[PDB]
């Protein structure tokens, strides 16, 4: 009947999920970057107008890949010469189009090679980084004010993060934050003077005669971390003769005793700012609440006004301490923190009360706080049906915590069990985004009465199209391991027959606070394997897994590469003894942390798996960056946790690879998990006389996402898997 | 009943070839290292006598990897802490043991990390290189004298070569030459200031947190080459001046006009040195003969004493200008040069007479000159039977070139057709080393009448073992293409049956002046593929191959990656016509230059090969070094030969790789054929969506000779080959 979902389909992306990306520009309108031009929509009625034609820039002379309109509506930042860097960062050329005079600004324009550009929240002000220094433009065409002069390549970063702050702590490239009305510009400074450098070769195009060596400050476990400083500058009080005067906010003293990190910065009001700090030992963090002193020009952070957040079972926050959400007057706030019982719920704070009040509770967790109004607190949780792989929008009455309403649960329970949301400026409206188990569904609503205004994108096209191909199904369920229940999912081949026996591929990640079992709808490699190759692709969340409380998550604290790997074995072990699983054909593969787990499992000696593929895996924790590693592993010193660091490497298990077919893959330009990791694995197998399969991808990074590489790695992996299974 | 030669046998070295390594200390004796006891032998009778006994260096705490006794026999240099570098260079620690008093010298020892050491050719003087500077010791226990101060890491090398000079010009690491007497010390100095650095990562042991970046000054095609200067210093003045001045010998003007290389330096007499030079365009070479001026204290090189050697069809010499061999008085010498017919023969030169006289025959070539006495001149050649893959020792009478005698041809014509030789200090005795087609045979002879004195090693031990195993055979014949014969080699499976069709693997190298078809007896991977997997392993020496004249060798001049490649394919066709080859199971593999040729063939689109393996191949000539590459390709510039440098890359044929199974292997620490080359090959196949097998070897260089790595690569290649042939 019909045809199946083939590898080509997946690689050639013949079945496209339609999206609806909007950007609210007020509490009543949003922008919708269509394909050619850009449109503005009226949330209330749905009518729209073109904001600016596509052709407006035909003879611009460059290809534009991003339009950033100032909150004014008077200017447009044009982004071109897009040269990607790490996960978030990138360099590019910029130009500003003045909408009033309908002309491109030609004087004092933004320097080529600019690292970052950001508009003030309200005006048309501009802060941008160039050569590691901050610059402010009060007017799009006027000269630029040098806010900082200490910028030095690979040494000092002003306004931007260094490799590790970008990937591990902020999860963003920018290191500057404007105050709500644009008066103040807060920023951080990173000194990487003593941070060791990671060096690897980049070959570039065939034409390059000599390979060049890329070197970037990257602290590995236990290495020397970059130090940081925080400053606040007044952007309404700068001359042009006198250099800008930035006031530094330091401490806390409890933090200054040893190494630490600047975790988060949030503006409570026009003159209050809160900064969360965390010790290198991500066990104890402090939040500071500083106020601007009018006739003093300094920022004071009164003690007693600070709040301490610590963990006795693990680390603070899922990956970092949570974002605080301040009330209108900035005198109180809400943030997600861990329960006494270890579950994540919303706590209510009083800037001067050392204790907060949980407004939500129960054995499920609040994913995130999405919107706050004097009226309600909007948030997402996996409380519905008690299934942690489901996400729904909720709103709790700030006057009566008893009046909690689920906004997405009942809209379409069959097709929707996983949501994300986007509120307008004042939360008058909100777009709901459903991504499973059925096809993605985008809808628009008004918060006054949770009226369902209209359907934005229903993927009706894709639906009609997919009903013509034998698509696989997905089963979410759980098993019980001595008391606790752990969820798992299984992509089942079309016309699945519980009577027949199918080979099984264990798709794993299992990093601390991860979830590979959910209700999201995906079109990926697994889809093809099941649809075309009739292979069952299963994923399992065991110890270390997230959104199920700290008892589960923190289970692997200071002990990576133990329970999560073992639970993965136990699971596959139970899957085989299920009847429809051919135990002679069970494989495993993972990418990144999942490459690590996969490699550790294959070298466990369980004998459960016939073959496995590891892509860009971690081989020994001392090779990964400090921030992420120390969080779960502590320091690699004999006084702390060195022993486990040494007992949890992949190479130590080399000898057990003798009983399995292993495929090791890794990009040569991986700036995240250095090629070093896989090179030490391959060398260890060679030392032990174990044969295996290998494949490197020159100049590819952790995502091995280049168009050609992508199709090539998935093609190679397919052969490997069906060769092992057939 | 009777087992075969297995991969494990090969990998574990079950069946070992015995050797007999000598070290002539005089004209009558030689030292033989018996692993625990090094004894001195008397060529005349066969005496023994321990020279340095079993337990003489215990309580040393350090293992000695090699020794080296001083010419006057009074001392012995103990080498330990060996740490390899490139093909010849290496670092090590040293200690000098005094024999005149069985004591171990502890005063003014030689520095650790010493890059190189050599005794004077007479007596007990020492000259070593440390931190790129030259040092000299008159007495082993006395403080040395520094002779150079310009030593600088990766920039200025004194007494030692840089990377390219070590691998492509001298084929030696050392760059200093004591005069025969030991009075003068000549050395070269290299300046690599402007030479680009090749850079790659070195991961080291697992305990290393951050990878290391090895960077070696290495000139790729057309890049900036190092510059050179030649100096000579008088070591007998060291104890009278304080800072002995190093006299420099420059020019020739015909060389100074552009980039050039110092090729060879050999002492003619007590105060006469000959220096060979070559332009970067390796078609013009010049030899200078300089004499010490006991009045000026300088060294002059009379122009009437200068010799020009230029080639019109290719480069000069096989891999470099020929080496000169002077007569006692240094007034005449012998060099190997190609005659007008294009064959390499020995011709006689008079230092002050521009034209030389050829003393050897015609259609075959002299491989090298081995010894020179007042009576005769000994040389090795492939004249016998007219087979270039054969090798024999001959001696020609100096007073009458019509009197030529083959000292090895007939010793054992059935078992020995490839010899190498090692004469004594005065050529009074000489050891013959037979390499095939039979088992290695080492014998000792006296020059008076050339009679065998005795057999030093007959491998009868190994012979006894190999008879109890189904060994494979070797067919060494030839084929004629375009009325000119090219020799081939075939390692046939036991009980070969011309009726039954056999799978075939083409073992290739095919580089400029090479020989893959010979008479040498080998115990390698091929012995396994034939003995056990019943696979015919063949080799073919087509255009570009050497020892058969410049007509054949220079065929691929400025055309690298052409005929050499097409011939290799034709040979496969020719082999198929023979009738005992399975057309649908023909594979091809090669390492180094063979990897390159192998890839080019795989990307040819001539559906003759099913699969192929390339170990550490060259992908595009602009990636290889200048000295080797330019010698055959000229400059990679639009004026010169750029067009072909680009027309001969492996990546330009990525597309065709869809019709063959490819396995690309390469070591990441390869300082010769950089990983970059295979990195660009993988990247190109990926760009065109062609699948292939791959394997990298962490921290392995061009040899991939690490004990464990070596086993791993051959195990990995074996699976690929038998899978491709559908055995197992
Ligand atoms: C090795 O070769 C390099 C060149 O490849 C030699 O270095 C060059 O030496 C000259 C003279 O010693 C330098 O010129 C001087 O520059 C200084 C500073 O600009 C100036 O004050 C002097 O008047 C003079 O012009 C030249 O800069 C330098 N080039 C480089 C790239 O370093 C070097 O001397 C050679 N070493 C040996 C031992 O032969
Ligand atoms: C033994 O003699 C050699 C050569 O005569 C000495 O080396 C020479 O030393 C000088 C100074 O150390 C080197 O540099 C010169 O320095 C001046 C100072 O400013 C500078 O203006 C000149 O341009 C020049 O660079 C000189 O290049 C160097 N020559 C050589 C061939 O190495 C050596 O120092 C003497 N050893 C002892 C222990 O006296
Ligand atoms: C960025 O961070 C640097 C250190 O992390 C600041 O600097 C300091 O560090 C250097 C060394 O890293 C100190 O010492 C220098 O001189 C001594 C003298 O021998 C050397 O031993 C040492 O290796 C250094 O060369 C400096 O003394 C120290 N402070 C100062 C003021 O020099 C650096 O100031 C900082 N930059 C910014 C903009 O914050
Ligand atoms: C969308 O159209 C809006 C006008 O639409 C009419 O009036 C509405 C109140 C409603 O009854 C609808 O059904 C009618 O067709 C228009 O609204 C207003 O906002 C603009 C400024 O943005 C203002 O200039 C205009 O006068 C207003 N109109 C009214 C009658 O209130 C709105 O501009 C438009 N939005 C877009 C993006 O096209
Ligand atoms: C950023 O650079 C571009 C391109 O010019 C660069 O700088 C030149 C000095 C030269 O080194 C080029 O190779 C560089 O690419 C500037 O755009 C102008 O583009 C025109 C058309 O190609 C060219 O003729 C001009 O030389 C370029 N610049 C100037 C000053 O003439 C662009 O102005 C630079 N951006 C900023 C804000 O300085
Ligand atoms: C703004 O402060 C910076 C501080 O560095 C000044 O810039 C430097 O000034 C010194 C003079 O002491 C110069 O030698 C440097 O070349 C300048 N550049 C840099 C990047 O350091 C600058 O002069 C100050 N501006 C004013 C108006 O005071
Ligand atoms: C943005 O907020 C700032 C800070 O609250 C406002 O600036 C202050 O304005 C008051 C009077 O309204 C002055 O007395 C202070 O001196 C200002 N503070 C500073 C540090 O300059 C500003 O008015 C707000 N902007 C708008 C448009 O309301
Ligand atoms: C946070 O973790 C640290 C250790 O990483 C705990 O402090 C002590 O650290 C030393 C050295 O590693 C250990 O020997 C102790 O067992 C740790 N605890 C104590 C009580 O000394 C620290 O206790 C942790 N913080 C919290 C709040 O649990
Ligand atoms: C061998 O070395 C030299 C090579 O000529 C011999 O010659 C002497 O060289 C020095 C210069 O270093 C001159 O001053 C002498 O005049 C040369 N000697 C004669 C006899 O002319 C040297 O004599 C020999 N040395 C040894 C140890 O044999
Ligand atoms: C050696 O080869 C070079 C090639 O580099 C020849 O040099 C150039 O000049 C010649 C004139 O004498 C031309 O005829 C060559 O074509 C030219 N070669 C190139 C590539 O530019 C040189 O002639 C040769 N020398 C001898 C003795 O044959
Ligand atoms: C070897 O023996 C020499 C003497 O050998 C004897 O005399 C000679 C003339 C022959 O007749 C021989 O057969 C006799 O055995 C010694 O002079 C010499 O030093 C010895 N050399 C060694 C290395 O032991
Ligand atoms: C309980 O389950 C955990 C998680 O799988 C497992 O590690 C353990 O062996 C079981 N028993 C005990 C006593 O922990
Ligand atoms: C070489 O090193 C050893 C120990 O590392 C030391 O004992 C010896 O003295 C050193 N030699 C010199 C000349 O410094
Ligand atoms: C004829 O020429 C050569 C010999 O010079 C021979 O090897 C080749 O096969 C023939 N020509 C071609 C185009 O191959
Ligand atoms: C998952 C993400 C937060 C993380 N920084 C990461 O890149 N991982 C790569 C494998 C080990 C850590
Ligand atoms: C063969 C040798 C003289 C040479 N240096 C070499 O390493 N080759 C490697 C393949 C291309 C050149
Ligand atoms: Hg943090
Ligand atoms: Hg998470
Ligand atoms: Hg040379
Ligand atoms: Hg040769």
């Amino acid at each position: 009947s019909r045809k199946t979902y083939t590898l080509t389909d997946y690689l050639k992306n013949t079945y496209r999920l339609k999206l609806y990306s909007l950007r609210w520009i007020s509490d009543h309108e949003y922008l919708y970057k269509q394909e050619n031009n850009i449109l503005v929509f009226n949330a209330e009625y749905g009518n729209s107008s073109v904001f600016l034609e596509n052709s407006t820039f035909d003879e611009f002379g460059h290809s534009i890949n991003d339009y950033s309109i100032s909150p004014d509506g008077q200017f447009i930042l044009l982004e071109y010469n897009y040269v990607k860097q790490w996960r978030h960062s990138y360099t590019a050329s910029y130009d500003i189009y003045d909408l009033n005079k309908r002309q491109l600004i030609t004087e004092e324009r933004i320097p080529n090679n600019t690292q970052w550009v950001t508009w003030s929240p309200v005006g048309h002000k501009l802060a941008y980084v160039w050569n590691n220094d901050i610059y402010v433009k009060i007017e799009p065409n006027l000269p630029s004010y040098r806010i900082t002069w200490t910028g030095k390549e690979d040494i000092i970063y002003n306004g931007i993060t260094d490799w590790v702050y970008e990937e591990e702590v902020f999860s963003a490239y920018s290191a500057l934050w404007w105050s709500p009305n644009g008066t103040f510009l807060a920023y951080a400074q990173f000194n990487d003077t003593e941070v060791p450098l990671i060096e690897y070769s980049f070959y570039s195009d065939e034409s390059l005669q000599y390979p060049k060596t890329v070197r970037v400050p990257y602290p590995k476990a236990g290495a020397v971390n970059p130090t940081v400083k925080f400053f606040v500058v007044n952007t309404d009080s700068l001359s042009s003769v006198t250099n800008a005067t930035s006031i530094q906010i330091t401490a806390p003293a409890s933090m200054l005793i040893g190494d630490h990190y600047l975790c988060d910065v949030t503006w409570a009001t026009q003159e209050r700012i809160s900064l969360q700090w965390l010790r290198r030992i991500q066990n104890y963090s402090v939040m500071d609440i500083c106020d601007y002193d009018e006739s003093s020009g300094r920022w004071n952070c009164l003690v007693a006004r600070q709040h301490i957040e610590m963990s006795t079972t693990g680390w603070v926050g899922r990956f970092r301490p949570s974002e605080p959400h301040f009330t209108l007057d900035g005198n109180s706030f809400y943030k997600i923190i861990s329960n006494e019982e270890g579950y994540r719920h919303i706590c209510y704070f009083q800037i001067d009360k050392k204790d907060c009040t949980f407004i939500t509770k129960g054995t499920w967790e609040v994913i995130g706080i999405e919107a706050l109004t004097s009226d309600y607190l909007y948030y997402i949780s996996n409380e519905y049906k008690g299934m942690p792989g489901g996400r729904n929008l909720y709103k709790i009455q700030l006057s009566d915590y008893t009046k909690v309403t689920c906004l997405s649960c009942e809209l379409n329970p069959e097709r929707c069990q996983y949501y994300s949301v986007s509120f307008s400026k004042e939360a008058k409206y909100y777009q709901l985004r459903c991504s499973g188990p059925g096809l993605p569904l985008y809808t628009l609503h008004s918060s006054v009465n949770d009226k369902g205004l209209r359907v934005l994108e229903d993927n009706s096209a894709l639906d009609k199209m997919l009903q013509n191909v034998q698509m696989p199904s997905k089963k979410l369920d759980f098993i019980i391991l001595n008391e606790t229940k752990f969820w798992y999912q299984m992509i089942l081949p079309p016309h699945f027959d519980k009577s027949k026996k199918y080979p099984l591929l264990l798709d794993v990640y299992a990093g601390p606070c991860s979830q590979k079992a959910d209700t999201v709808f995906r079109l990926n490699w697994a889809t093809y394997l099941a649809s075309t190759e009739n292979i069952i692709v299963a994923s399992f969340d065991g110890r270390g897994s997230g959104y199920q409380g700290d008892k589960i998550m923190h289970a692997i604290n200071r002990r990576l590469g133990t329970f999560e790997v073992e639970d993965q074995i136990e699971a596959a072990r139970q899957f085989s003894k299920m009847g429809f699983v051919d135990n002679k054909r069970i494989a495993i593969w993972g990418w990144s942390y999942g490459g690590y787990v996969t490699s550790m499992v294959l070298g466990s000696g369980s004998g459960v798996f016939k073959c496995g593929i590891a892509v860009a895996p971690v081989s020994r924790w001392e090779y990964y960056d400090s921030v992420y590693t120390e969080r779960y592993m502590g320091l690699p010193t004999p006084e702390d946790n060195l022993d486990h660091y040494r007992n949890s490497t992949v190479m130590s298990r080399a000898e057990n690879f003798k009983q399995v077919e292993y495929l090791l893959i890794h990009g040569t330009a991986d700036d995240n998990v250095h090629f070093q990791q896989s090179a030490q694995i391959s060398k260890a197998l060679v030392d032990v006389g174990v044969d295996f399969q290998a494949m490197w991808y020159t100049d590819e990074d952790h995502g091995i996402a280049s168009s050609t590489a992508h199709q090539h790695i998935y093609t190679h992996m397919s052969h490997f898997i069906k060769q092992c299974f057939s």
